[PDB]
């Protein structure tokens, strides 16, 4: 997994916080996953901050709302710098012990992941470098991308740190945002139009990313999704307007630690079994990833499971297909997986990324 340094510019740390990055010059937050938090609230490096004042985490706008409001890292409240999507910022790198100064220009791209989830294109002394954070962008959408390009062709890119979750041929095809989005809204629409006491249970993970199912299941349905919290998007009004804590809806997104307990007995993660005294008829659908083989024979991305409980196709990460498209088209001097899957080695990741790099 990614340990926060690349080659070409070591003095800045990436989604990684711990051991060698407690000496960064600047720190940088793809995304508020957890994952990629590792020693960002470590004593030694709030220490490092009251200490070292001209050190600063730079992330998305909606990176910076995400994280701060969790009481844990509020000690950042005061050094973190935003930058907005697609504005190419200079950043002036000093070390404090030497007096040494660099100059990094750094371009913040949409990363489809989850909110506020960026890709950090880097240009300075040592060559231009990709760190793509967690991704997930359709076929083309790099060809796509603006800030990516130079005079109308893809930037000389020297390497790229790549989200690898999916780097192996077995997941060659996951369907498309759009699809999923498709099929949740139909098994929902189908479910909660029969009666008014016909509700369904989103039983998603707790982590940013299914905002965009909530977004437009309320949007297409009229209806808000009940969620535990939803103070993190107090400032976000575009999904903010599309949850509800009122349990007085036909949609629930709410969690809790007996849920799958809860179910069994008819009863929402939230504790409600009925309504006005009549019992509720709930149904379970759980995002799951669902991929296909390169013969194209796809199969529907909803998936029945039993009397009452569905899976529904959702993925955070791109396809073995999306990678190959991606870095092909970009086509780097180096790929560096950011992670190394259970089911894989670095021999046979390398084995796929080394034929989309240069020569
Ligand atoms: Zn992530
Ligand atoms: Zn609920």
């Amino acid at each position: 997994s990614f340990e926060g340094q690349m080659a070409e510019y070591p003095t800045i740390s990436i989604d990684r916080f711990d051991r060698e990055n407690l000496r960064a010059r600047a720190y940088f937050l793809s995304h508020c996953h957890k994952d990629h938090m590792k020693g960002l609230r470590a004593p030694t490096l709030k220490r490092r901050l009251e200490c070292s004042l001209k050190v600063y985490l730079y992330c998305s706008p909606v990176t910076k709302e995400l994280l701060l409001t969790s009481p844990k890292y509020r000690f950042w409240k005061k050094r973190i710098i935003s930058i907005e999507i697609e504005t190419p910022t200079q950043i002036s790198l000093v070390d404090e012990a030497s007096g040494e100064k660099e100059e990094i220009v750094v371009t913040l791209l949409p990363a489809g992941h989850c909110p506020g989830s960026v890709m950090f294109l880097f240009q300075g002394n040592n060559g231009t470098v990709l760190y793509t954070g967690d991704f997930r962008l359709a076929q083309g959408e790099a060809a796509r991308m603006e800030l990516l390009h130079s005079g109308g062709r893809v930037k000389d890119i020297q390497s790229v740190y790549l989200d690898t979750t999916f780097c192996d041929p077995r997941f060659y095809q996951i369907p498309s945002r759009e699809e999923c989005l498709s099929g949740v809204l139909e098994l929902v629409r189908s479910w909660i139009t029969r009666s008014p006491y016909h509700v369904v249970w989103l039983n998603c993970k707790a982590a940013y990313g299914y905002e965009y199912l909530f977004t437009n299941l309320s949007e297409e349905l009229g209806v808000q999704v009940h969620v535990n919290k939803l103070d993190m998007f107090r400032n976000m009004p575009e999904i903010l307007h599309h949850l509800t804590t009122d349990r007085n809806t036909q949609i629930h997104a709410c969690r809790h630690p007996k849920a799958e307990e809860y179910f069994q007995w008819s009863k929402l993660p939230c504790g409600i079994t009925s309504r006005n005294r009549i019992p509720l008829h709930i149904i379970s659908i759980k995002p799951s990833t669902m991929w296909f083989g390169e013969r194209s024979r796809k199969t529907n991305v909803i998936v029945r499971t039993g009397e009452s409980s569905y899976r529904a196709c959702f993925s955070f990460h791109s396809s073995y297909s999306e990678i190959k498209d991606f870095l092909s088209y970009l086509c780097p001097v180096n790929a560096y997986p950011n992670v190394i899957p259970v089911g894989t080695t670095m021999d046979k990741v390398v084995e796929i990324l080394k034929p989309l790099c240069r020569s």
